[PDB]
C-alpha cells in the first residue's frame, strides 16, 4: 500500500517505514489500517520527549482506530531506544528503531523534532521543531 520511494514534502505520497520495535520486530505503517498516521523522528535530549510524545499517547486512548503514532529514533542505539521506551511506557505510540537511517533518508529528515502528519496515504503537514500542543493537536481534529 505504502511505496518505498523517497518522499518528504506536503502534498507528496507517504512511503512506508523500514523501522523495528524494542523486540526487534518489523512495524510498518500498513500493519494499522489507521486512516491518520504521525511520524515523530526523535532522539535522547529532543523536546518532542517532554510534551508532544506524551500528548500523543493520549490523544489516540481518546480516538482509537482513528490513529496511529509512530516514534522513530535514527539517532541512538538499540539499548538507548529501549531505555526511551521503557521510561515513556506508552500504551498506543509505537517507539521504534530505523532501520541504520533507512526511514530517516526516505522522509530527507535532518533534524529532531520532525513530526509527519498523514491521511489517506497522502503527507499533509511537515512540522520541523517543537511546538505547542495546541498547534498538533488542532490539525489532528481537522483530519479525524
Amino acid at each position: 500500500p505504502f511505496t518505498s520511494k523517497d518522499t518528504g514534502k506536503v502534498g507528496e505520497k507517504s512511503a512506508e517505514i523500514s523501522a523495528k520495535d524494542t523486540l526487534g520486530k518489523a512495524v510498518k505503517l500498513a500493519d494499522d489500517n489507521t486512516s491518520l498516521k504521525v511520524l515523530v523522528f526523535f532522539q535522547n535530549g529532543c523536546p518532542s520527549c517532554l510534551k508532544e510524545l506524551p500528548s500523543l499517547d493520549e490523544f489516540i486512548q481518546n480516538h482509537p482506530n482513528k490513529i496511529s503514532v509512530y516514534a522513530i529514533n535514527s539517532i541512538d542505539n538499540a539499548n538507548v531506544v529501549k531505555v526511551l521506551a521503557e521510561q515513556f511506557d506508552f500504551k498506543n505510540v509505537k517507539v521504534l528503531k530505523d532501520d541504520l537511517k533507512i526511514t530517516n533518508d526516505r522522509y530527507a529528515v535532518f533534524a529532531t523534532p520532525t513530526t509527519i502528519i498523514i491521511k489517506d496515504g497522502m503527507i499533509k503537514d511537515r512540522i520541523l521543531g517543537e511546538k505547542p500542543w495546541e498547534f498538533f493537536e488542532s490539525k489532528l481534529i481537522s483530519l479525524l
